[PDB]
Order: structure tokens, then C-alpha cells, then sequence
């Protein structure tokens, strides 16, 4: 059985959980507090979470894990080129997440305020418009005209960015909203969103959309 | 034919070029100056380099490009799980480069001195010790006990980190030095390193090791 070791939040592990749920792959969701994490860190392959326990192996690096599990869940591409398109979409989403995190987690207040205008008005729209053009071209997916793990990465990124920015990020992006709907309509994803724990520190919870 | 569009230096494109060379995949290395880049940037899918031109497509995201090209060069894994081993190794190398780059390009000296201490004394040895245990276990490769694209990523990171730290980083990591040797011994990689342009901004050039 798979075991997902992570903190108690929809962080880098939420896409792992959602891909496992999509594939109906039975798994343990091991939610570790910060103190247990401090105790565990010297034993963690990179001193980092999340880790996938599989076949007795502790496997780090969430994106590599997501790509791996996507083969088991039929969320991967059929050929090298479909996989390249998904990888491109995932890395584009990760770039977006990184700029918004760089701003949001900036700690010098003066730099954070200066960075806010540029982050909210330029970077976020730039990347979302590129993804919007792709969503239009593929009939409501970010790649391959069908559900792929890129779309799960995108749905989880949407939730994360919504909590960081305190706004629905897709309000001006109707094709990305269709992507969102198409993925929320998938029964196993709906089930996961209903079953998963509520985090009261989250103001943006996808549970309110299902 | 492949085109690698990048600046005239061994950036994020060097692993792309070296993988193409390994496979005898004919390519033009289009080295664009910054002024040409200033004019060209609005036409780049992400306004960024590198880009692979292939079959009329401008494909961004170097790591996705490298993974795609690894299938063409017989540098990919034979199954999903070997690919997972390669991806995990690549992402660990990228994490090391991230910590060292965060230190090296910081311009406010106070954050820079502190980052020097923590980066050189903690992070770099930690990641090198991890990569070293894998290199020992796999007989002189970083993954799969055979050449993979992970080993090319590692060789290019070796060059980059050597230039940022101004030291041979593998002197105390004999199995990673064996990785380096094994990869530099590959005829097409040696041929590429011999043929490739000299960059006068590099103090650490692999040309001196072949």
C-alpha cells in the first residue's frame, strides 16, 4: 500500500493524494505535526516532506512522485510528446506558484508591499493568460484534451493561490474555470474533497464548490 | 531538425545540447545576444530562454525538454520506476543549485555573508552526501547503474557549482568523482566539450578535464 507522509495541510502532498484517489489506489495519509517533523527530519531522505512510502521505500520530491503515480492512474500521456506537453504545463504552473510564493513569503515588509503591485497585476495575469490560451485550444484541459495530472496540479494550485491571494483567481479566465469544473465533476476528486479534513486556517476551501 | 535557442553561455541549455550530442540528434545551437533577446522576448512563449524549436514548435521549459529528449537519446529509463529514480536525482541536483545560487547572486552583503556560511557549511555538504550515497550504490552512476539524463544534469551542475564556489566540489566525494569520470569518458560528451564555445566568464571549464 502507498503511504503519504506529510504535514496536516493541502500542501505539496495534496496533488499526490488527489492522484492516488483518482486512480483508486489504496493509501495511508500520515499527517505529521511540526514537532514530529523535527524529530523525523534527520531520517527523511532529504530532511523534507512530503515522502511517499512504497514497497518499503521512502521516496522524496512531490513532482517526481506525481509523474510516477500518474502512470498507475492513467493520468499520464500515451507518448513522449503528450508527456512533454504535460510537463510544460506543470512547470508553468509551478513558476506561477513560485512568483506568488516569493511575494507572499517575502518578510521585509517594504519589499513585500513594492512586490505586491507587480505580482498581482503583471506576473499572475501573464501566466494565467498563457494557461487560458492553452485551455481554450484543448477543449477544457490544460493538456492533451483529456484529464491529466497537469489538471490536478492546476486544481490544487488554484486552491493554494486562492488562499494566498484571498480571491478567486479564475474569475477572468473562463476556459480555466471550465478546466476547474471538469476536474471537480470527476467523482473520485469530489469524493476526496468531501472526505479530506477541514483546515480552519484555510479561507479558500474547494469543499465549498462541491 | 532541433534548434536550441539560448544566450551565448552554458545555461539551462547546456544539458539540452549535451543530451542532443549524446544521441547524435542533429541540432543548430542558435546563440542569441541580449539585444536580440530584448527584441525577441515578446514572441517567446514565456518570454524566456531556452526554447527548443522542433517541427515548427517553440517548446519552453528546459527540464521538460531534457526529459523529452532523453527518450530520443536512449537516456531515459526502461520503466516508470527507473524514471522515478532519475527524476528524484534531477530534482535533488536542482535543489542544490538553488541553494548555492540563492547565496551566490545575493547583492546585499549582510544577507550574503550569512547565506555564505549556511550554504557552504550545511546545505552543500548535505546534498553532496546524499548524492554520494547513491553514486556509491549504483556503481558509478547517479541513477539506474547506467548513464541517464540525470548524470548529464549532474555534470553540468558540477561545472556551474564549481564556477560559483571556485573550487572542485567532488574532491571528497570519490563516487561522484567516478560519476564525473564515467560521464567525461563518453565519446560524444567529450567531443561536445571539446567542440563547444569557450565562455570567458567561466573560470571552471570541463575542457580542462578532457
Amino acid at each position: 500500500t502507498y503511504k503519504v507522509h506529510y504535514f496536516d495541510f493541502t500542501g505539496r502532498a495534496e496533488p499526490i493524494r488527489m492522484i492516488l484517489s483518482y486512480g483508486k489506489l489504496d493509501f495511508e495519509d500520515v499527517r505529521v505535526s511540526r514537532e514530529e517533523f523535527q524529530k523525523l527530519k534527520p531520517t527523511l531522505p532529504l530532511g523534507q516532506l512530503p515522502v511517499l512510502e512504497f514497497q518499503g521505500h521512502m521516496i522524496p520530491q512531490s513532482t517526481a512522485i506525481c509523474r510516477f503515480l500518474a502512470n498507475k492512474a492513467n493520468l499520464s500521456g500515451k507518448d513522449e510528446f503528450e508527456n512533454l506537453k504535460i510537463d510544460v504545463a506543470v512547470d508553468t504552473i509551478e513558476d506561477l506558484k513560485k512568483k506568488v510564493s516569493e511575494w507572499a513569503y517575502e518578510k521585509n515588509e517594504e519589499k513585500k508591499k513594492a512586490l505586491e503591485e507587480t505580482t498581482l497585476k503583471e506576473h499572475v495575469p501573464f501566466f494565467l493568460k498563457k494557461l487560458e490560451i492553452h485551455a481554450e485550444k484543448n477543449g477544457g484541459y490544460l493538456a492533451l484534451n483529456r484529464i491529466s495530472w497537469a489538471d490536478i496540479i492546476f486544481l490544487c494550485a488554484y486552491e493554494t493561490l486562492g488562499n494566498m491571494l484571498k480571491k478567486d483567481i479564475l474569475i477572468d479566465y473562463p476556459n480555466l474555470t471550465k478546466v476547474k469544473q471538469n476536474i471537480l465533476e470527476v467523482p473520485s476528486i469530489k469524493e476526496w474533497i468531501k472526505k479530506r479534513p477541514t483546515n480552519p486556517m484555510l479561507s479558500f476551501d474547494l469543499k465549498s464548490q462541491v
